[PDB]
């Protein structure tokens, strides 16, 4: 941290307690924030970050550099060959990829299938040349229970199908069960420690995403206090995922309104999305995936089953 320009090892103590230790952390935070520290000054602040985005080189880049942070980017296989090819290759790391749906359409069970595929090194896409083998290894995911569902059998049972162990898939995932949007939102922005601590985690799950907020804000005029309350965490969450470089799962429920349905959680949700789903329910285990918002990829849909093996086909 004393690599900091203007920066003695006791601005550094303090700069550690006060949660800062990463130049990335610093690097992109605000001259505010960071004078809300004690003995920190203005230009003190300001300085440091100027040298951290330096350090971390955060300026202007063109050419080939622009494919060199595309390749950054690593991906963690669904299971479903179908699935992965129109994820254009599996879940990408740095954003937020979202799977809306009716229900039993499968949006948890994805969400399990991942924490164990994560403990699985041959399901983690990347190239060697822009994401080394240290930076994933020991992945570890973090899975923000919002409706009570998570179960540790299945995690255990879809782990023994695929090979893995599943303790082992369970020492690995840190569960933390959320009763309201506070509980949900505060536990998202503490996933910063558990890096602090040498967790490598690599995969964040919120299951479900939007329940709590409607059932907390309920008038609709009350609508512009969700709203706001609901962009500073979708904020959050994808900060997280482009600073750590891991994979942000999320799974949202459809409001009736008129297709037919549309992912509930208002414009924030849409807009801060980078990958959006809806899941449907086919003949007997049959689902089918249908990417309708990405960036660069065109819609289109994935066929695979749930069985009791977890995601398939
Ligand atoms: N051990 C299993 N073997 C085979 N199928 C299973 C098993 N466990 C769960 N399923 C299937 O998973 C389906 C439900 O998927 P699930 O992801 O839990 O719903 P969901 O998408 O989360 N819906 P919702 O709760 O409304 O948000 C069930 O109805 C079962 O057919
Ligand atoms: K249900
Ligand atoms: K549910
Ligand atoms: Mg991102
Ligand atoms: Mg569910």
């Amino acid at each position: 941290l004393t690599d900091l320009p203007g920066v003695g090892p006791s601005t550094a103590e303090k700069l550690v307690e006060a949660g800062y230790i990463d130049f990335m952390k610093i690097a992109t935070a605000t001259v505010g924030e960071l004078t809300d520290i004690e003995g920190i000054s203005e230009k003190a602040a300001a300085k440091m970050i100027m040298g951290a985005r330096d350090l971390c080189d955060l300026g202007f880049k063109s050419g080939i550099d622009l494919l060199k942070q595309r390749s950054t980017v690593w991906k963690l296989s669904t299971s479903s060959s179908e699935l992965d090819s129109v994820l254009g290759g599996g879940l990408e790391s740095q954003s937020v990829t979202e799977f809306a749906g009716v229900f039993g359409s499968g949006k948890t069970q994805i969400m399990h299938q991942s924490c164990v595929n994560l403990q699985n090194p041959e399901f983690l896409f990347y190239d060697e040349e822009a994401v080394s083998k240290g930076e994933v290894a020991q992945p570890k995911a973090v899975y923000i229970d919002t409706d009570g569902t998570f179960r540790p059998e299945r995690i255990m049972q879809m782990a023994e199908h695929a090979g893995i162990d599943g303790q082992t898939v369970l020492d690995n995932t840190f569960v933390a069960r959320a009763y309201n949007s506070d509980m949900q939102m505060l536990f998202a922005e503490k996933i910063e420690d558990l890096i602090q601590e040498g967790n490598n985690i690599k995969l964040v799950v919120i299951d479900s995403l939007t329940s709590t907020f409607r059932n907390e804000y309920t008038g609709r005029g009350k609508l512009a206090e969700r709203q706001q309350k609901l962009g500073r965490h979708m904020a959050t969450l994808n900060k997280l995922a482009d600073l750590f470089n891991c994979v942000v799962l999320v799974t949202n429920q459809v409001s009736a309104k008129p297709m037919a349905e549309q992912a509930i959680g208002g414009h924030i949700v849409g807009h801060a999305a980078t990958f959006r789903f809806f899941v449907r329910k086919g003949k007997g285990d049959k689902r089918v995936a249908k990417l309708y918002d990405s960036p660069h990829l065109p819609d289109a849909e994935a066929i695979f089953r749930i069985t009791e093996k977890g995601i398939q086909d």
